[PDB]
This record gives structure tokens, C-alpha cells and sequence, in this order.
């Protein structure tokens, strides 16, 4: 599913991401924009052989099982394919674990490079939330 911007904002808000670990909703929407362009089906191979999955491009070395990433830990206890669903619940639940891991949203290199320190509230501007 390719979410609309406000559509994803609403879903993320309903699933409790607004201000989760202190990160306002615009941060999450901005991260998803640059990670996946709001496409739940997005996948991208990394150099180490892991792959990133879904709206928040969650990696198979640490977080989900894809069966092809040696030394994988599956900390979210989910198949990586669950992160491609039109239903973002699994991505949200796993994102909540990731952002709690110590480095906050710096875990998402796209967020640090493209969202951090910017006017992220612009990403929820115009939405009825």
C-alpha cells in the first residue's frame, strides 16, 4: 500500500507514535517519507546482506526474520514480510522497540540525514488528526 501523507499520519497517531519516546508525529512521517516514500512494500538490500523492509525500512540483521541474513537476531519476533502489509501494526510495534534501543531516531540514518533538525511539523500540516 502506498499511503497518503495525512493517511499515514493518522495511522501512526492511532497506533501511538505521536510523541513516542519524545518524537513528535512529524518526525515519524518524515522518516517514513525518506525511508519508503510511504510504500509498505518497499524493500532494499544493504551491503552486509541484510535487507530493509516496509514503511520504516526495518532491517533483517537485528529486528525481523527473512531467512537469508546470517547472525540475524529477530528482536521484534516477526517475519520481515509482516512489515510489508497494508496494516502498519507490525511496523509500528517493531519501530517502538527500535527507537527505545538507546539512540532514539538516529537508528534511522534517513531520519538523521533528512529530518533531524528540520521543520518536521510541516509533514503533518494540513492534516485533520
Amino acid at each position: 500500500k502506498v499511503f497518503g501523507r495525512c493517511e499515514l499520519a493518522a495511522a501512526m497517531k492511532r497506533h501511538g507514535l505521536d510523541n513516542y519516546r519524545g518524537y513528535s508525529l512529524g518526525n515519524w512521517v518524515c522518516a517514513a517519507k525518506f525511508e519508503s516514500n510511504f510504500n509498505t512494500q518497499a524493500t532494499n538490500r544493504n551491503t552486509d546482506g541484510s535487507t530493509d523492509y516496509g514503511i520504516l525500512q526495518i532491517n533483517s540483521r537485528w529486528w525481523c526474520n527473512d531467512g537469508r541474513t546470517p547472525g540475524s537476531r529477530n528482536l521484534c519476533n516477526i517475519p520481515c514480510s509482516a512489515l510489508l502489509s497494508s496494516d502498519i501494526t507490525a511496523s509500528v510495534n517493531c519501530a517502538k522497540k527500535i527507537v527505545s534501543d538507546g539512540n532514539g531516531m538516529n537508528a534511522w540514518v534517513a531520519w538523521r540525514n533528512r529530518c533531524k533538525g528540520t521543520d518536521v511539523q510541516a509533514w503533518i500540516r494540513g492534516c485533520r488528526l
